[PDB]
C-alpha cells in the first residue's frame, strides 16, 4: 500500500490516515524518528489555540472505539504534546489495523500553530515506544498481508503546481517508479532505532567532519539534516553561515556556489549539492537565505548524533527494513 503526501515547504510531509467509524479524517507525518500515533483530540482546551487550528477526534462519534484512558507525553525535539491513549481502527492506505493511539490534549501553539498537519504517526521500533504502546508497523505487520516487511519513503521537492505528489510512503516494498540504480543497504547499529554507523561527512576536500566515525539516525520526521552543535558550528564556518536564532543563512548570492556535502554511509559516498540544501528563494547579497541544515542536540540514548531528515532523502529513496534491520538507499527519481 502507498499513501499520497503532500509536500509543505520542504519542511513538511504528510499523508491521510483515517481513525474511527465513521472514519475522522486526519493529515499525519509518517515519523521514523517516533513510535507512538497521536492526533489532537476533541478533549483539547480550545485555550490552545492549536486545537482550534486542527482536526480533532472525538470518540463519541466512533462506534469502534475503546476506551484506556492512560496519559503519555510526546516529547519531540522541536516540541511537545501530551494527553491520554484510546484505542480505534486506522486505515491508512488501504490497510486497517486497530491501534493505540494517542488523543492529545495539550497541543502548544508554537510549534504545532505552524503545523500543516495534525498528528503524528511514529514508525520507529516499539523499543522507543512511549508507554510501551505497540507501534503501528508492527500491528500491520501481525497481519502477514505484506509482501515484505518493510516500508519506503520518497520525498518530492516542494513543486509550485498542484499536481506533482509531495511524496510516497510504501508499505510492504519500495515503488521503482521513484529510484534509479539499486539500493545500497547499511545495517542498524542496533534493533530499536532507525540510527546507523556514518563514516564521516566530507564537505568538498576537506573531511573535517564525522572523522573517526559518528552516528546517523534516518528521520523522515525530521525537516533537515542536523548534527551536534561542534560538528554543525565547524561544518557551517566553512561554508561562510551565520547562525540565527533556530537556522543559519549565507548571503543568497553565493548559495549557488556553496560547496557540496557529502554523507559517507555503509561504503558510497551520498553527495548534497547547493541547490539540495539551500532555500534559493532570491539570487542577491542584499538578502538571505535558508539552509536546510540546523544543530539539534539529540539526547541520549539516541544522542549525540546525526540526523538525516526531509532534505537529505530529497535526493535519496529510502527503503526501511524491519526483517533485516537494515536501511536501504536509492537515487530519488
Ligand atoms: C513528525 C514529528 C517529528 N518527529 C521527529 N522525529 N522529530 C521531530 N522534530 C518531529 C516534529 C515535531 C514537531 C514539529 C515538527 C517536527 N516540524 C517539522 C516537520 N517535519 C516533517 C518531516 O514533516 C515542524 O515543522 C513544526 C510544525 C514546527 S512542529
Ligand atoms: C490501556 O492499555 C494497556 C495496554 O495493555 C492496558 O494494560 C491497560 O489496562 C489499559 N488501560 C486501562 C485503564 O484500561
Amino acid at each position: 500500500s502507498s499513501v499520497i503526501l503532500t509536500n509543505y515547504m520542504d519542511t513538511q510531509y504528510y499523508g491521510e490516515i483515517g481513525i474511527g467509524t465513521p472514519p475522522q479524517t486526519f493529515k499525519v507525518v509518517f515519523d521514523t524518528g517516533s513510535s507512538n500515533v497521536w492526533v489532537p483530540s476533541s478533549k483539547c482546551s480550545r485555550l490552545y489555540t492549536a486545537c482550534v487550528y486542527h482536526k480533532l477526534f472525538d470518540a463519541s462519534d466512533s462506534s469502534s472505539y475503546k476506551h484506556n484512558g492512560t496519559e503519555l507525553t510526546l516529547r519531540y525535539s522541536t516540541g511537545t504534546v501530551s494527553g491520554f491513549l484510546s484505542q480505534d481502527i486506522i486505515t491508512v492506505g488501504g490497510i486497517t489495523v486497530t491501534q493505540m493511539f494517542g488523543e492529545v490534549t495539550e497541543m502548544p501553539a508554537l510549534p504545532f500553530m505552524l503545523a500543516e498537519f495534525d498528528g503524528v504517526v511514529g514508525m520507529g521500533f516499539i523499543e522507543q515506544a512511549i508507554g510501551r504502546v505497540t507501534p503501528i508497523f508492527d500491528n500491520i505487520i501481525s497481519q502477514g498481508v505484506l509482501k515484505e516487511d518493510v516500508f519506503s519513503f520518497y520525498y518530492n521537492r516542494d513543486s509550485e503546481n498542484s499536481q506533482s505528489l509531495g511524496g510516497q510512503i510504501v508499505l510492504g516494498g519500495s515503488d521503482p517508479q521513484h529510484y534509479e540504480g539499486n539500493f545500497h543497504y547499511i545495517n542498524l547499529i542496533k534493533t530499536g532505532v532507525w540510527q546507523i554507523q556514518m563514516k564521516g561527512v566530507s564537505v568538498g576536500s576537506s573531511t573535517l567532519l564525522c572523522e573517526d566515525g559518528c552516528l546517523a539516525l534516518v528521520d523522515t520526521g525530521a525537516s533537515y539534516i542536523s548534527g551536534s552543535t561542534s560538528s554543525i558550528e565547524k561544518l557551517m564556518e566553512a561554508l561562510g553561515a551565520k547562525k540565527r536564532l533556530f537556522d543559519y543563512v549565507v548571503k543568497c548570492n553565493e548559495g549557488p556556489t556553496l560547496p557540496d556535502i557529502s554523507f559517507h554511509l555503509g561504503g558510497k559516498e551520498y553527495t548534497l549539492t547547493s541547490a539540495d540544501y539551500v532555500f534559493q528563494e532570491s539570487y542577491s547579497s542584499k538578502k538571505l537565505c535558508t539552509l536546510a541544515i540546523h544543530a539539534m542536540d539529540i539526547p541520549p540514548p539516541t544522542g549525540p548524533t546525526w540526523a538525516l531528515g526531509a532534505t537529505f532523502i530529497r535526493k535519496f529513496y529510502t527503503e526501511f527494513d524491519r526483517r533485516n534491520n537494515r536501511i536501504g538507499f536509492a537515487l530519488a527519481r
